[PDB]
């Protein structure tokens, strides 16, 4: 049998006590084979159970593997959910689902009835879509299906954030048939290529060690160069079996299965055979260490893919695949030294994607706050407010709660733009235009072409499947879809996606300022306009088109907006009053700023100060010196909130501490003449006005009645410089800031310059300056 029979009694045990239950066990151990069969046929639990699957290469795989293991072909009790397409029957009471099929579920079936058992499989991996079922069946064991049970497997034996979020749940933990491997470390050279180092490495193992060897890889791309390159270095003996997406189930049972008699295989898996898939007859490992991550921009909106070293929980795992059946080898490529200052764990999906179909949903749910849920790690907020600021832009927002257009947004379970490209249809044409469109953005095609026309009209089973479905969720029962309609709906949705070219050889510029690369010779680099809804970044560099579609400007919907900007340039001497029309940071026309209101023209003075520095407006003494003021009581008043008076901070905010202070100026040359003082006093209220007059006070009144002005400084002490008969008084030394700085005082400019002191006890040690010209007349408290 399998190591996870072990703890099938303790297991039961314990599903009946708790309404969750926390399972860890190796990889190899059945989980997801073996435990459902034995769950179903349990009395225990009542009516079906649901069994998510975050990967799909895994899901498929599953649902096939726990129909063999009955005889049953998969449909007639053992069924799965994907996001087009489904597998149930009426004798089905067990269904692995995927692809954000069961948030789905619970959002339209909130008792989930019918179902006494859900199965949350490969939690460590944090996959994002998980996190959130965890988040709405923990929400549902609240109100009724209070006999609902969870079971949570995960396939590390430390689960830190899991138990201390369900800290009243058993944790059930298996052991087993682990053989140590040892860990070899390889270092790739900088002057081979990725592919080539790779290979080397792989055939020089295979000619140094025997067994089957299992090889990790960021990606299809990087499997297939590999595999091209191996086939020269390796012997006749030797299958390689990819092992990605989908090829058959057939060549991925290939790849599972064992090694047919007097042959090795090398498998070429992605990191879904980490811990997802088990690979059989394996006792050798290659890990390249190197990983494909996803980064979301909340500057951008893009979430960027970024090729970086893998954590060492993941290191180990891919080690342990190595010592299933025997003691076995690992080799890492990349140095010992680097393995070791690797990261520890893997981060949280949460942590770094977008969130508005996360946002989305919860809002649909009926929520106030995105993080009002049990989460393990809590959504970033400055994610959460792209993910808002995203909503608003495509109208899925009313205040704080979903609109009209946003419920049905939420309704298809898409992803929120493309939701809203399909919302936005009036007629069944645009609707079955967005329909395809949709289903061609969320599984693009792999084609070297680059325009989305030719994919429009392109066939495919699958996006014909996907369009179906969502026409079906719209109720839209006859339509028809040509291409002419794919731009205006674009327009809706990945407005900030727009793109105007930079000359020919057609690296563009987008909507959101990052600008994108087509390649040298497409078809579409000879068009002035573009909009591009796929995009491909990572490792501020640039930026390539992966999809998108030609657009011409001419009678487009009215997202375009006006920026008006007058700047004096002095490079020929003249003034510039501009009006730009632009659609977000790309200017369509100039025209002259003619016959201007003025309200614009005071915000296009602002433009223009925005464009040329505050160094335009007048900087007088009084107004530098609270600048520095500012700047000192920000480090030395904490506990007050201090507006911050850096440049940037002040050029973003002109619109609301410059412009108040405008009223009455008419043309540049006033502006330029404008004392800035009291609109910067006007950036504190009255208080924080007189907080900064008396603490960090623009003037020292010394013992004599002479007010004598202080020199603020961005780095330096404050400094007094007084003249030194008038430093007698000698009150402890004066300071600032509630007794926490004093200054520096300069103790001279009678003539200057003869000493600088911060203590006022060196009184006991100026014991010099009793000698001058005619005589001290300072000594032992005179005033
Ligand atoms: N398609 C398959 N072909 C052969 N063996 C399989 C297959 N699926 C599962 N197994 C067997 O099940 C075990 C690993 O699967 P499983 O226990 O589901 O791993 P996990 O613990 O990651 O769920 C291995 O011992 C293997 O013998
Ligand atoms: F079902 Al598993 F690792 F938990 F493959």
């Amino acid at each position: 049998s399998l190591p996870v029979a072990a703890v099938l009694p303790e297991l039961l045990t314990a599903l009946d006590c708790a309404p969750q239950v926390l399972l860890s066990a190796p990889t190899g151990a059945g989980k997801s084979t073996w435990l459902p069969l034995q769950l179903l046929a349990h009395p225990g639990i009542n009516g079906k159970i649901i069994l998510l699957e975050p990967r799909r290469l895994a899901a498929r795989n599953v649902a096939q593997r726990l129909a063999e293991l009955l005889n049953e072909k998969p449909g007639d009790t053992v069924g799965y959910r994907m996001r087009a397409q489904n597998c149930v029957g009426p004798n089905t009471r067990l269904e692995v689902v995927t692809e954000g099929v069961l948030t789905r579920m619970i959002q339209r079936d909130p008792e989930l009835s019918g179902v006494g058992l859900v199965i949350l499989d490969e939690f460590h991996e944090r996959s994002l879509q998980a996190d959130l079922a965890l988040a709405l069946l923990l929400d549902v064991q609240q109100g009724l299906r209070d006999d609902l049970k969870l079971l949570i497997m995960s396939a590390t034996l430390d689960n830190d954030r899991l138990q201390q979020m369900l800290p009243e749940a058993p944790v059930v933990i298996s052991e087993g048939r682990s053989f140590p491997v040892e860990r070899r470390y390889l270092p790739l050279p900088a002057h081979q290529r990725f592919d080539d180092a790779v290979a080397v490495a792989t055939a020089e193992m295979l000619r140094q060690e025997s067994g089957s060897l299992l090889l990790f890889l960021p990606g299809v791309g990087e499997i297939q160069r590999v595999q091209e390159q191996l086939a020269s270095r390796i012997g006749s003996d030797v299958l390689l079996c990819p092992l990605y997406g989908a090829l058959s189930l057939n060549d991925q049972r290939k790849a599972i299965l064992p090694a047919p008699q007097g042959m090795r295989k090398v498998v070429l898996a992605t990191n879904i055979a980490e811990t997802s898939l088990t690979i059989e007859g394996i006792r050798l490992v290659v890990d390249c260490a190197q990983e494909r991550v996803a980064r979301f921009d909340p500057r951008t909106g893009l979430t960027r893919l970024i090729t970086q070293r893998v954590s060492q929980a993941s290191m180990t795992q891919r080690a342990g695949r190595a010592g299933r059946l025997e003691p076995g080898i690992s080799l890492h490529l990349i140095a010992k030294e680097q393995a070791e200052r690797a990261a520890a764990q893997s981060e949280p999906e949460i942590l770094q994607s977008d969130l508005s179909g996360l946002l989305m949903e919860l809002l649909q749910w009926g929520c106030s706050d995105p993080a009002q849920m049990s989460w393990l790690d809590q959504p970033p907020v400055v994610n959460l407010l792209a993910a808002k600021r995203l909503l608003q832009m495509l109208g899925a927002l009313e205040g704080e709660r979903l609109s009209a257009q946003g419920q049905k947004m939420a309704a298809l379970g898409n992803d929120p733009r493309l939701a809203a490209m399909l919302v936005s249809a009036k007629n069944d044409d645009e609707a079955a235009t967005a329909a395809k469109i949709a289903a061609i953005l969320e599984e693009p095609p792999r084609m070297g072409n680059s325009d989305l026309g030719v994919a429009f009209s392109r066939n495919q089973p699958a996006w014909q499947q996907r369009s179906q479905q969502l026409l079906k969720r719209l109720n839209v029962r006859g339509g028809e879809a040509d291409s002419s309609l794919i731009a205006p709906l674009l327009a809706g949705a990945f407005a900030d996606r727009i793109a105007r070219r930079r000359g020919q050889d057609g690296r563009y510029q987008l909507a959101n300022g990052m600008g994108a690369m087509l390649d040298a010779n497409d078809a579409l680099s000879r068009h002035e306009w573009l909009i591009a809804p796929l995009l491909l970044q990572g490792s501020r560099i640039l930026l390539a088109l992966l999809v998108d579609i030609d657009e011409l400007v001419q009678r487009c919907p009215q997202l375009v907006q006006q920026s008006d900007t007058v700047e004096w340039d002095d490079a020929q001497g003249t003034l510039k009053a501009w009006r730009r029309l632009q659609i977000g940071q790309l200017t369509v026309k100039v025209q002259p700023l003619a016959k201007p209101s003025e309200d614009e023209l005071h915000q296009a003075m602002l433009n223009g100060i925005r464009d040329k520095g505050l160094s335009v407006l007048n900087w007088t003494a009084e107004a530098e010196q609270l600048r520095l003021r500012l700047l000192c009581a920000a480090k030395w008043l904490p506990e007050y909130d201090w507006p911050a008076v850096d440049d940037e901070s002040l050029l973003a905010a002109l619109e609301t501490w410059l412009l108040p202070h405008m009223t009455g100026v008419h043309s540049l040359r006033g502006l330029k003449s404008l004392d800035i003082y009291q609109a910067l006093r006007g950036l504190l209220d009255w208080g924080m006005q007189q907080r900064l007059d008396s603490e960090l006070p623009a003037h020292y009144t010394v013992p004599t009645g002479s007010r004598i002005a202080i020199r603020y400084h961005e780095d330096n002490p404050p400094a007094l410089a007084v003249r030194m008969q008038e430093m007698f008084g000698e009150a402890t030394n004066p300071t600032i800031a509630q007794g926490r700085v004093p200054l520096v005082l300069e103790l001279l400019s009678q003539r200057p310059l003869q000493i600088t002191r911060d203590l006022s006890d060196f009184w006991k040690g100026a014991y010099r300056e009793v000698q001058k010209e005619m005589k001290g007349r300072y000594p032992k408290h005179v005033w």
